[PDB]
């Protein structure tokens, strides 16, 4: 389970890459970089996916801070792909600048302790992981409330300021 | 688990209705009718979903034999809905004449013993259930091979013939 | 128990050979060939044995597809033999072109999960096993309904088409 | 398991009746009479079935002593029937003057502790049971050696002489 | 332990009141109001307690939203009191407009899963609890990075907007 | 009861009254290479005139010329057994014997052969045929009041040996 | 061993050879209201001339006039016991006895009194003094080859009864 | 615990020596000699200590038979000493010709199974041990009844006569 | 075991009364009074008994403060008695003004956690118990160092001052 | 736990040094010296901390007896520091001549068995430890009653006198 100042739970799982391909991604492959790993409940929700899009539209701000961003849900990689092929205007995801993990077994959500067991979907959890793979901050929102790109960046800069 | 001449495993779960709405469906609500419950692995797969469509195109042939047909997968109801909104020509599902269960918790697949745990997806299992809710026949295919609408009908007629 | 894409349960047991002799047969001796292993409840049933005969009459069609066929029941090898010595017109089996396993311990039925424990007899289960010894499809019928030689051949071609 | 001066293990099972019909028979239905229950391994064995026949040819001798005799094996009732329809001269059983239990589940053999677990067949066990349902004597032979009708009668008379 | 959409872990503990008195406070006494419960590591840290002060300076903004705010640490109520008697200029806490729980047994921190067991102090955890006592959002920061009053208010308004 | 057909007959090494009147330790394995008829009886000095035990003793040679040794057993001490043999046959005693009699003082032999009546502390009239390989080949158990047949055991022996030959 | 000083002596109900020659069930509790000397010995018909058991039988009245009953016990059957009494005293037998002899066929009595030699299946020369209330009051246990003293047991009895009085 | 023909329970403990000194004494130091080890309840009991004295007055009789005698109780060595300094006429012990063990831990009494647990004192137990350290006879008296020096000597001579 | 502000461990045990008689004394019989219960190792020690005597010589000072004093050791009541009959000049105890418990089972020492298990004797433990039977202070000395009557009185007054 | 004549429970913990710095201190670092380790409940209590001050004012008296003195409580090192910065006249601690352990995890209190679990604070326990690290005396007071510097010195001198 996920704990501050302990190594963030490991995973190696299929993800939809920004280019549209499927690829296995391990957490340890990010060693040497900061990582913002964030979960969302379901693809194709009647929610306007503004939240997932917001993070994708902002990758480079995180990148300038040596931070990679990674999305995740219990949906398949095909579901992910289909959502990106769908129009943003029509409620789709459109192009993504970040990978989206396909947590098909729900185990990543489980290890990060964000799985709603009765629904089989993940809460809006977000985790900041340092270059050493250490879990440094936990944010978990109930389904109906989104996270803030600004806030995560606030936190990132703060953490990096302390390291300097 | 699913055993011949034992009551078929119970379930009550959200499904995508033929009209496009979401609805809770219980197995017991079919008491008095035959049921063909069949699983498939994933929505939006790169296999043209001929198999699921074949069963939908043939409901009537089951229906006049006092048999209801029910599809199921580990995908969400929103995923299901999205697939039906997708054009059949374009590898989508198009309109569906049968309900599709959203086994988001994988428990239905588990109880029917068709779940591939490592994958998180169900095998191509099909189950014939009588008006008394008794499991009467088991078919399970490996992912790459489809089932036969003709065969299931053969079996149905055979079973009903034995009742007279 | 038996599972798709797991090695099919092992066995080494006495069988009635097509020539009329008794012989020990192991599953692994079929490595390199496809196998259709199928169970039936009892020898000498008041149910005419059209089903078992149908598979025997069709061996070559299976053989041409690099597939061996194997029958099985809880009856002794002597019971098997006696049934083949009985005239086909008289409700007997006649000369068989396939071996018939004598599952006297009922353990083969048990491992394939087709044993009706209260009766001590096997359900009409049929299993397709690949040249690697991997279980590839499961069919189980309630006692009163037979299987289809055509259907098994349909699946066999389908499976081989996927490899080629 | 079966113990001297304890109630003989209960059973209710299908048997081939002397007239050729199938019938459920319980041990307790013999209360008030002595019973010689005896097991044999298999129907249709290559060795002339003189032993089973010997007991059938002698029923009236047992009946004279208020004793009923009951045969048993792991074979089905249909196997039993078929053996009696077979000519005695030809290695068959001919019509029998005693019922033959069809211990399909093997449980009767198990409870009397005569089941060879590796073979799935019963040893040549014979049990004398009194009118009170109490087990009074145990005889168990290895497969290749038969029992003696004279001896069982010796024992019967001895037991009845003591109760006199 | 603390879970989204489950009742927030109960507590009744001594707290330093804004007026300077000690008082037992239970979580359930806030039923009917929103609660922001937030932990901090230690009193008298060489950190300028800007964070704890920031929340105190902002109580009325939370109050206008029907939300009460509650601070907590493993320090005694006397330690709390002493810190408030200390000058803000000298690194003290000065006057507080919010109560500060004295989690002397560390059990509140434990139940909210924010206790650093090796240090015996709590991480910078913050929890939003609804009028029904249900846990609605989790924020946990590593020691050196503070939380944002603005962000918590963002979240509060969002939650209340959904309820309307 | 450990006593199972086609399994090695339960082992034992115990004091026995020898035909000559001496006490001697006897193990089952010492009979390897010979058939053995091991038979139990309830008690020495019983009010049942001991014809059964005597019958087997009077017939040893018949067993012996079948390459079969015969061995009696009961829960009584070796001294009890000896006393019984010193007692006159006419007078309800045993007389001198042609077979050894095991003194199953711990009752464990009877236990391992599953013939011990636990409430009484005595053995049922159990008889066991053991082959030259030490394998248990046939089980006979009688309730107390009914005896076994020397003829029958010989019938069985010949039958078993006939199967070995052909 | 359940046998503890100032605890109720271990219960039993078992067949015994009565002084008159009959078999009878005897329970410990049937002696309530009397002192009891219960004593064990290893085996009937031993090559030890049975002076010890005889000594206690020859002295019953001495125990009796102390309101004390005496009871012998061994793992031998009641038939063994009877046979021994039918045997002539001169000839190494027991002769007719003035005390009952328990037939501890299941060995449980010896077990509960903690005097059973498990490897031999026989009891040590244990002797137990039990009061009218059924309470165990003294324990004597001898190795096989050494006998007990009738005088000593009487010494003990008088001592115990003297303490009751004054 | 102590058993006939098993090695007598070991001990090494302080004892009051006949000369008035304290000394550690082990059971094994008597190997090669017979030992009469005997327990008594308490020092300074209101009843004239004739029993302990009787054994002391008779040591040479035991010594003649290559037998050493050893007294024991739960009292301290100082208690023992004090009792011997007390005048025999006055209810005291006087100087003893045998050692008296000070079983302060109660463990010797425990291992010889003579400890009255509720009182914390030992029963009047006496044990005869051979030159090989084997326990050869057990005598245990209830508190109010003494043992006999004559009897123990009777036993000793008997045992030695047998080994002769 | 014994704990501050928990009821002091119960006991009912024989004690040597100041008048020279034996009497059962329970802790609860002191309810309504303060109690100083103190242990010492052994009677008749080569260590002059100044400590035990000091407390006896001072009873009244304790009594005036509504406090009873109680001595205890693992020695028998007869040992106690004998020590008091011994002349104080001669290393004896003399007439005592306090009762002395005879903890023959060592259980009182055990429950107060002052038993030296290897020696079977108690450490120089002293316990102050209030009128409610609550344990209020613990003093435990290693064998060679005595306690102070003054100190115990200092504590007693202090405790009573806090109630008044 | 803390037992007389057993090694005193080990610890290594942060302490406030007399100079005002924080430093890790282990018990074993005192090997070769006597140690008076004493606990108190809480910093900033409304009791004028005369007791802790009394020991600090007297270090020298311990020091010349080759004895180091060590204070301890469950409060943080920062709490300790703050209390020493507070004016003695104002109920503060003022300058301290002894180190004060910060038992933030309450484990030292636990191992010395002085912790009041419900409170989360330690009782007024004091422990004398010899140069060999052996626990030699235990004093435990209920919260409202203080210990005596004189008494501890009495004990120290007594212990050292026994060593010569």
């Amino acid at each position: 389970n996920a704990k501050i100042n302990s190594p963030a739970p490991s995973f190696e799982e299929v993800a939809l890459m920004p280019n549209g391909s499927f690829k296995k991604i391990s957490l340890s492959s990010y060693k040497g970089k900061w990582v913002v790993l964030f979960f969302y409940p379901l693809d194709f929700t009647f929610v306007c996916p503004t939240e997932v899009i917001a993070f994708s539209d902002s990758v480079s701000r995180f990148n300038e801070l040596n931070c990679e961003v990674l999305a995740c849900s219990i949906d398949s990689e095909y579901a992910h792909l289909q959502w990106t092929l769908q129009d943003r205007k029509k409620g789709g995801l459109g192009t993504m600048a970040i990978p989206i993990l396909a947590d098909k077994t729900k185990n990543i959500a489980r290890s990060y302790g964000v799985l709603e067991e009765s629904q089989g979907v993940a809460y809006r959890g977000l985790f900041i992981i340092d270059p050493h793979g250490m879990l440094r901050q936990i944010t978990v929102n109930d389904m109906p409330v989104g996270r803030s790109v600004e806030e995560v960046l606030r936190l990132l800069e703060a953490f990096q300021f302390v390291e300097k």
